[PDB]
């Protein structure tokens, strides 16, 4: 994980920043639908600040 983050992914968004990766560096996109409250704008902040670190 990006150390930029000051903070820990759970362990069903680190794999599912593995999966915003993947898709990313093999250069196509795709859509997070987990369930509500389950931190999808954490993921979201996480994939940048990949691209980042
Ligand atoms: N890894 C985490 N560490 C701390 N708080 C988290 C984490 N993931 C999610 N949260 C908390 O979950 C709450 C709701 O998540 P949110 O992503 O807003 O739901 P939604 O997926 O509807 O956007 C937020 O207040 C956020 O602080
Ligand atoms: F349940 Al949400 F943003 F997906 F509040
Ligand atoms: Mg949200």
């Amino acid at each position: 994980q990006p150390k930029l983050l000051n903070c820990q992914l759970k362990e069903y968004q680190l794999k599912g920043l593995n999966w915003l990766v993947n898709l990313y560096e093999q250069g196509i996109n795709g859509i997070l639908a987990d369930e509500m409250g389950l931190g999808k704008t954490v993921q979201s902040i996480s994939v940048m600040a990949y691209l980042a670190e």
